[PDB]
């Protein structure tokens, strides 16, 4: 395997990153160290997170130590959907890079293609529960990130949650100064996203495939709910390699040619998920993987189906 891929701009992105969602604050800042020690040198960080400082913390440090430099660090953040208004996204930038004690971001992506109301709160929802839309549209708010990159902020734009017609959008736009580097989309065993993978690839986008581990830990998990972790068939796959299932939900996607971003806060953990540079997945096991699709997805919310921007209508 090797271990970055190329970006558009020229940059190396490592293929493997360590995922902070739901990393409490009062944890992250020993999981991030860890995972710098171990060999990780790529974080997927967001603003919503609530935890930014935190992360921030962890890598100044080793910084402080020398145990890496910056430039070997490729640091991930995202713009929430209550600042897509053109003059709110250079703050909610630099809020970011405040936040994480950065003077760059490598990658910065557009979080959701759906605007919020801006305000306090992240989520503002109508008394009947629907969230509130903000006028904002894709094509300007990706206007005002490539100005973050020709002021210097960040080296890299991308998408997240986008489906193939908001990313044709913004191909397709005249006065295009970057295309997206990047597509952050969940993807896993049960939502293998053939098509959007396809699609993006074949446009020299590079797709990070998030809550590769299904997301065990999101709140709107139900016990009934399908389980990764715990399926007995990957377990068996992982048994004929002695290794774990959360390694082989890792090494799937390194094998489609996507990055991955498993979260863990438990160092035991953060440790084992980078413990996949020393088997491979077969053409039998990756088949396999593959044919579990359900087209099951777990990263979702029923209060923004209404958004006009919502990305899930659309087939791909
Ligand atoms: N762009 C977006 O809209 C978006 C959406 C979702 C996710 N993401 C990013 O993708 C990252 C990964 O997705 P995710 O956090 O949703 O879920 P995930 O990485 O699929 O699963 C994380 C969960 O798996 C557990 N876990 C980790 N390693 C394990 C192992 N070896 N054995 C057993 N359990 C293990 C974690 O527990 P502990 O932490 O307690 O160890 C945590 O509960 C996020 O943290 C975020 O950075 C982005
Ligand atoms: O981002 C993470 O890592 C994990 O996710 C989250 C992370 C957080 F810190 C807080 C909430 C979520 C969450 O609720 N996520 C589900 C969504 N679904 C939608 C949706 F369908 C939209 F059309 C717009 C939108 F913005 C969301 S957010």
């Amino acid at each position: 395997m090797a271990s970055r891929i190329l970006l558009n701009n020229g940059a190396k992105m490592p293929i493997l990153g360590l995922g902070t969602w739901k990393s409490p604050p009062g944890q992250v800042t020993e999981a991030v160290k860890v995972a710098i020690d171990v060999g990780y040198r790529h974080i997927d960080c967001a603003h919503v997170y609530q935890n930014e400082n935190e992360v921030g913390v962890a890598i100044q440090e080793k910084l402080r130590e020398q145990v890496v430099k910056r430039e070997e660090l490729f640091i991930v953040s995202k713009l929430w959907c209550t600042y897509h208004e053109k003059g709110l996204v250079k703050g909610a930038c630099q809020k970011t890079l405040s936040d994480l004690k950065l003077d760059y971001l490598d990658l910065y992506l557009i979080h959701w293609p759906t605007g919020f109301k801006p305000g306090k709160e992240f989520f503002p929802l109508d008394e009947s529960g629907n969230v509130v839309p903000s006028d904002t549209n894709i094509l300007d708010t990706w206007a005002a990130m490539e100005e973050l990159v020709d002021e210097g902020l960040v080296k890299a734009i991308g998408i997240s949650n986008f489906n193939h017609l908001q990313v044709e959008m913004i191909l397709n736009k005249p006065g295009l100064k970057y295309k997206p580097a990047v597509n952050q989309i969940e993807c896993h065993p049960y939502l293998t996203q053939e098509k959007l993978i396809q699609y993006c690839q074949s446009k020299g986008i590079v797709v990070t495939a998030y809550s590769p581990l299904g997301s065990p830990d999101r709140p709107w998990a139900k016990p009934e709910d399908p389980s990764l972790l715990e399926d007995p068939r990957i377990k068996a796959i992982a048994a004929k390699h002695n290794k774990t299932t959360a390694q082989v939900l890792i090494r799937f996607p390194m094998q489609r040619n996507l990055v991955v971003i498993p979260k863990s806060v438990t160092p035991e953990r953060i440790a084992e998920n980078f413990k996949v540079f020393d088997f491979e997945l077969s053409s039998q096991d990756m088949t396999t993987l593959l044919s579990y699709n359900r087209n099951w997805r777990v990263c979702a919310l029923l209060s923004c189906t209404s958004h006009k921007d919502y990305p899930f209508h659309e087939e791909f």
